[PDB]
């Protein structure tokens, strides 16, 4: 079997991606952020505390024939920014687009931090790392992907992300017609649990392509694109009057500047990032200084290929006995 289902950015900056996901018997619809970079499936709840939720759309289990709570069991994640949410568990049935898994842990928030409060339009979040990533104690759980891939046609999903307009994730199947040229495959490693791949390099608009290596990891969950401090200086020291600001937390530049294109290396093959991707606005109404989407790693310890650079592409996750990624134009 498949799915497939639509992903909306949240606002005018592409800040994040909300997903429909049918969750319970009959039907709760929940908003999702899909994430490649964790693995737990949690969401606003009848049981989260009622300071902390402001429009979001509620799963109540009481609701749901369906729905079970998995005794004992509880969940806490803190993700790279400082978020964090807690609560207990049920199992219930989720479907993604006609796709239907029974049984699938979801994680009922108690508690959320002030960051998810303040975005009404996420209702919550759908892990789709490796399962070793669940925060599920004291049995760990499977990620979506995972309780599917038995039933998948192909035990792959496709990301297909949209520049200031809607996208489509796919379950179970390649959609030929998405993408321009070949697919170019590259190995992945799960030992962190991530979709782990190694970049081939990089260049600068139409300068010269820097062959060098560079880990890091497809997270659909993260915004900007987080690189070494030695490749952001390159890019950004071609933006006059670009700098970094220690005020702000990252490069900025003058809004009246045009951005030169980023290419990052998959193998062989080259994905270019357009100037206008990365550009994500004024820091604040009316300044005339704006944000940069290409950030330094160095804070994090890991660099991460967020939403600037895989909306540039069509992404397949292959999660087959041995995952692999795989990067085309489009
Ligand atoms: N989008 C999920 C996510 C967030 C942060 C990280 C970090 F910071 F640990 F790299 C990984 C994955």
């Amino acid at each position: 079997s498949t799915g497939s289902a639509t992903t909306t950015p949240i606002d005018s900056l592409d800040d994040a991606y909300i997903t429909p996901v049918q969750i319970g018997t009959p039907a709760q619809t929940l908003n999702l952020d899909f994430d490649t970079g964790s693995s737990d499936l949690w969401v606003f709840s009848s049981e989260t505390t009622a300071s902390e939720v402001d429009g979001q759309t509620i799963y109540t289990p009481s609701k749901s024939t369906t729905a079970k709570l998995l005794s004992g069991a509880t969940w806490s994640i803190s993700y790279g920014d400082g978020s964090s949410s807690s609560g207990d568990v049920y199992t219930d049935t989720v479907s993604v687009g006609g796709l239907t898994v029974t049984g699938q842990a979801v994680e009922s928030a108690k508690k959320v931090s002030s960051s998810f409060t303040e975005d009404s339009t996420i209702d919550g979040l759908l892990g789709l790392a490796f399962s070793t990533l669940n925060t599920v104690s004291p049995t760990q759980q499977k990620t979506f992907f995972d309780n599917a891939k038995a039933s998948l046609d192909s035990p792959v999903f496709t990301a297909d992300l949209g520049y200031h307009a809607p996208g489509t994730y796919n379950f179970g199947f390649i959609d030929t017609t998405a993408y321009t040229g070949s697919i170019t495959y590259t190995a992945v490693s799960t030992k962190q649990g991530f979709w782990e791949w190694t970049s081939t390099g990089y260049a600068v608009g139409s300068g010269t392509f820097k062959s060098t290596s560079i880990d890091g990891i497809a997270d659909t969950g993260t915004t900007l694109l987080y690189l070494p401090a030695t490749v952001v200086s390159a890019y950004w020291a071609q933006v006059s009057g670009a700098k970094s600001s220690s005020s702000v937390g990252g490069y900025v530049f003058p809004c009246s500047a045009t951005l030169p294109s980023f290419t990052f290396g998959v193998g062989s093959a080259r994905i270019v990032i357009p100037g206008d991707y990365i550009d994500f606005g004024p820091i604040s109404t009316g300044s005339s200084s704006c944000f940069g989407g290409i950030q330094s790693s160095a804070g994090i310890g890991i660099n991460i290929f967020g939403d600037v650079a895989l909306k540039a592409a069509f992404v397949v996750f292959n999660g087959a006995t041995t995952p692999t990624l795989g990067f085309a134009s489009k």
